[PDB]
Order: C-alpha cells, then structure tokens, then sequence
C-alpha cells in the first residue's frame, strides 16, 4: 500500500515524492493526472507520466480527444493506468497562467470524490501557476474519498507541511 505518508485531515494525506515514482511502486487503483484540457501531456506531471507510460497514454488520450473533443476546465475522465496504475483520473485545475477561473480549482477537486481511493498532485499548482497552498486548502475542504498527496517539491512540501492549518 502507500507508506510514508503523514496524515493531514481524515481523508487526506501527503508525502515528498514524485508521484511517477510512487505509481511505479504502489500501482494505484487511480493515479490522478494534472492534465489539460486537450489531454497533451507535455510537462509537469502530465508529462512524466505520459513518459513512464512509454507514450501510450499520450496515444490513448488522442484517441479519447478525436472521439470526445477536449474536457472543461474543472472536469476529468477516466483513462487507463497502463503500467502505473488500473485507471488514470485525468483532471484538469485552472491554469492560472491562462487566466483560468481559480474559483474552477474546487470543481477539479470534486472529480476525486467518485474515487474511494487516489494517489495524486496538488491541482493547479506547478506549472499551472496557483498557490499550492490554497490548492491544498482546497483539496482538504472538498475532497471526501481517501487522496494519497504526492508533492515534488522538498522545500514546498515543508511549507505545506508547517503551514497547514
């Protein structure tokens, strides 16, 4: 199972790591994509992702765009995990660098709750340019189901970790 994590909130909890690195090992029922709305992995953990992937989910998600057109900001779909996990959650969080509504943050958030389960990011932060401690604020506010934090960054991942209210 998930090892190392520290316990925020009932549900919620968060760990220093890549959260490539911990599908690879824990091989999750869900790993929650930070993705966009076209579903291009380019970067971020999009990006690493879809490269531990082999580039699969990058041509399943083509293929899924060519069907379906792109997702809205705030919303997700269901993908496979290839060999990081059964399925994978893509979820698209405003890109603040966009000028994406910051109030579609929570929205992204309520995708993770048709999940009892999920190892992912903090929506939104990163590369997509928000606070990522209101995205943590707003991750334990509105998801219910069981969220396994994966968070890159050493140094943010302390200042999540003392701030934490």
């Amino acid at each position: 199972s998930f090892s190392g994590y520290l316990k925020l909130t009932d549900n919620v909890y968060i760990k220093n790591a890549d959260i490539v690195e911990e599908a690879k090992k824990v091989k999750p029922t869900v790993v929650v994509n930070a993705a966009n709305v076209y579903l291009k992995h380019g970067g971020g953990v999009a990006g690493a992702l879809n490269k531990a992937t082999n580039n699969a989910m990058q041509v399943e998600s083509d293929d899924y765009i060519a069907t379906n057109g792109p997702l809205k900001v705030g919303g997700s779909c269901v993908l496979s995990g290839h060999n990081l996990a059964k399925h994978c959650l893509h979820v698209v969080g405003p890109n603040v660098n966009k000028g994406e509504d910051i109030q579609l943050l929570k929205s992204a958030y309520e995708n993770f709750n048709q999940h009892e389960v999920l190892l992912a990011p903090l929506l939104s932060a990163g590369i997509f340019g928000a606070d990522p401690i209101h995205s943590l604020r707003v991750c334990v506010d509105t998801v219910r189901t069981n969220v396994y934090l994966a968070v890159f960054d050493k140094n943010l991942y302390d200042k999540l970790v003392s701030s934490f209210l």
